[PDB]
């Protein structure tokens, strides 16, 4: 009685294609951004004491911050990407918006791409915050400030002060101390409710609570994940997870590859090549030519 014709993309693509399908929550993380330029700073790979932190944790510790925030910004500027160019994955989920299927994208990355690449704040919980807007930390102030700001006094090395009280501003992402944003838990309750097709790309699922997402969906929700690695399965020593493989897998299916050319595949099977290929690249002559 399950929704997906079969357990493959094309059957994750007829399913799309069939009115039983009308919202589609994204779940995205660090692995939909990595062919931008944009390191996981969890892969280890990609993972220091010029900086001399107390301990190494310190410098994304928010207490440490308040009281000594030159490091996290030296950091910044020493990572801050080059060019902020989406990739295909990214704008399958704005074709995903323009088509009317997009309920809401979760992301885990704080690059501002889903944003450039022209989601809008309503389409997007940013479950770790993001670079794309500041703000005072004094509580009674709280003054923002955009990105603009923020990167002209990360890359002249001034430690970011607020024009109106001189308290320190911070970007708006999620320090080790801090609560996640009331925003997620919010939608949340709200989105899971309403859900057709969970699609996951670019994410390991072991971040929480981010990773937890998997188990609200309801239980006929098809799950497709587009990720280089298999990923969301119960842990066989501390175990909603993914059943792609027994016999009882009803519902979930694994794409495993690099997340542009799954997305690419599912857009080709959808008849959306075309569309993507013309966004893309008009999208990326824009960034390439900005002056
Ligand atoms: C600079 C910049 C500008 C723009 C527009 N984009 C970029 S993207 C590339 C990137 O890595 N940059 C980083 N700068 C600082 C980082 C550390 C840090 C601290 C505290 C929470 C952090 O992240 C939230 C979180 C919590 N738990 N999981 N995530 C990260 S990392 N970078
Ligand atoms: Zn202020």
């Amino acid at each position: 009685e399950r929704l997906l014709d079969e357990l493959t993309l094309e059957g994750v693509a007829r399913y799309m294609q069939s009115e039983r399908c009308r919202r589609v929550i994204c779940l995205v993380g660090a692995g939909i951004s990595t062919s931008a330029g944009i390191p996981d700073f969890r892969s280890p790979s990609t993972g220091l004491e010029k900086y001399h932190l107390p301990y190494p944790e310190a410098i994304f510790e928010i207490s440490y911050f308040k009281k000594h925030p030159e490091p996290f910004f030296a950091l910044a500027k020493e990572l801050y990407p080059g060019q902020f160019k989406p990739t295909i994955c990214h704008y399958f989920m704005r074709l995903l918006k323009d088509k009317g299927l997009l309920l809401r994208c979760y992301t885990q990355n704080i690059d501002t791409l889903e944003r450039i690449a022209g989601l809008e704040q309503e389409d997007l919980v940013e479950a770790h915050g993001t670079f794309y807007t500041s703000h005072c930390v004094s509580a009674s102030c709280r003054h923002e400030y955009p990105l603009s700001w923020m990167k002209e006094k990360i890359f002249s090395e001034v430690t970011p002060k607020c024009e109106d009280c001189q308290s320190l501003v911070k970007p708006d992402i999620v320090f080790f101390g801090e609560s996640l944003p009331a925003r997620f838990f919010s939608c949340m309750q709200s989105d899971f409710l309403k859900v057709d097709l969970l699609l996951v790309m670019g994410t390991s699922l072991q971040v929480q609570p981010f990773a937890s997402l998997i188990s609200k969906a309801p239980l006929s929700t098809p799950r497709l994940l587009i990720n280089k690695e298999k990923a969301g399965q119960s842990d066989p020593f501390l175990g909603g997870g993914m059943d792609f493989d027994s016999k009882k897998a009803y519902r979930d299916v694994a794409w495993l590859g690099e997340c542009d050319q799954g997305c690419l595949a599912l857009a080709e099977l959808l008849g959306w090549k075309k569309e993507l290929e013309d966004l893309v690249r008009r999208e990326h002559a824009s960034i390439d030519a900005q002056s």
